[PDB]
C-alpha cells in the first residue's frame, strides 16, 4: 500500500490481495487473500471460501523469501489443504479489518465502528444520534482501537458493556415480531417484504408473525411506516427469547 499507483481492480490478482499472517510459536504463516471483506466469512457475511482465496502459496517467511508449496505446508502444518490452513490463519491471524479504508489504526477508521455503534444505541438530552463523535469520544475511551482485530461473534457482549461503563445508553437494537391472521397477513408481506427489513424469523402458518426491527437511531424512520403497515393491524409482540421455537428460517 502508499506505494504503486497502478492498483486495478479485478476478481482474482495479486494487486487485490489483502495481507494476512498467523504468528506461531517457531513459525511464521502469510497468505494472501480478497481484500472484499476477507474477514466477513467469520461473521457470515460472504459469498463463498473459494474465490476469496487468491493465491495458494504461504510464505514462511516474506523477509528470506520462503514461498511454502504444497509439500512444505503438508510438513510444516500437516495438511495439504490450504483451505483448512489460511480460514486458521484468517481467524488466528493478524488480518486486515480494513472495510473502508485500506490502512491500519489511521484514516479516521476508528470512526467507522462508531458509526455502526451509534444508530445502535440512543444519547440521552443533549443532542442527537446521527452525532457519531458523542459515542466514539466514549467507545475509544474505555477500549482504544475497537475496530483493530474487532472480534464480532465473540466479543459482541464486551464492547456493549465497555460502552455503557463510560456512557451509559438507552437501550440499543432489539427485536419484535408482529402477530396477525392470513387474511391480515397477507397485507403487510407484501409491504414490509418487499423493502427487505425483516429478519430470518417469520411464521407461514396461521398466523403471518413477522420479526422487523432495525437500529433505535433510526427507528423514526421505520416506525413511519410500521405505525400503519402492521402496528395499525395487529399486535406487536417482543421477542426476547432466543432458547424457544423463534419460528421458521428457511422454506426446506
Amino acid at each position: 500500500g502508499h506505494m504503486s499507483i497502478f492498483t486495478p481492480t479485478n476478481q482474482i490478482r495479486l494487486t487485490n490481495v489483502a495481507v494476512v499472517r498467523m504468528k506461531r510459536a517457531g513459525k511464521r504463516f502469510e497468505i494472501a487473500c480478497y481484500k472484499n471483506k476477507v474477514v466477513g466469512w467469520r461473521s457470515g457475511v460472504e459469498k463463498d471460501l473459494d474465490e476469496v482465496l487468491q493465491t495458494h502459496s504461504v510464505f514462511v517467511n516474506v523477509s528470506k523469501g520462503q514461498v511454502a508449496k504444497k509439500e512444505d505446508l503438508i510438513s510444516a502444518f500437516g495438511t495439504d489443504d490450504q483451505t483448512e490452513i489460511c480460514k486458521q490463519i484468517l481467524t488466528k491471524g493478524e488480518v486486515q479489518v480494513s472495510d473502508k479504508e485500506r490502512h491500519t489504526q489511521l484514516e479516521q477508521m476508528f470512526r467507522d465502528i462508531a458509526t455502526i455503534v451509534a444508530d445502535k444505541c440512543v444519547n440521552p438530552e443533549t443532542k442527537r444520534p446521527y452525532t457519531v463523535i458523542l459515542i466514539e469520544r466514549a467507545m475509544k475511551d474505555i477500549h482504544y482501537s475497537v475496530k483493530t482485530n474487532k472480534s464480532t461473534k465473540q466479543q459482541a457482549l464486551e464492547v456493549i458493556k465497555q460502552l455503557k461503563e463510560k456512557m451509559k445508553i438507552e437501550r440499543a437494537h432489539m427485536r419484535l415480531r408482529f402477530i396477525l391472521p392470513v387474511n391480515e397477513g397477507k397485507k403487510l408481506k407484501e409491504k414490509l417484504k418487499p423493502l427487505i427489513k425483516v429478519i430470518e424469523s417469520e411464521d407461514y402458518g396461521q398466523q403471518l408473525e413477522i420479526v422487523c426491527l432495525i437500529d433505535p437511531g433510526c427507528f423514526r424512520e421505520i416506525d413511519e411506516l410500521i405505525k400503519k403497515e402492521t402496528k395499525g393491524k395487529g399486535s406487536l409482540e417482543v421477542l426476547n427469547l432466543k432458547d424457544v421455537e423463534e419460528g421458521d428460517e428457511k422454506f426446506e
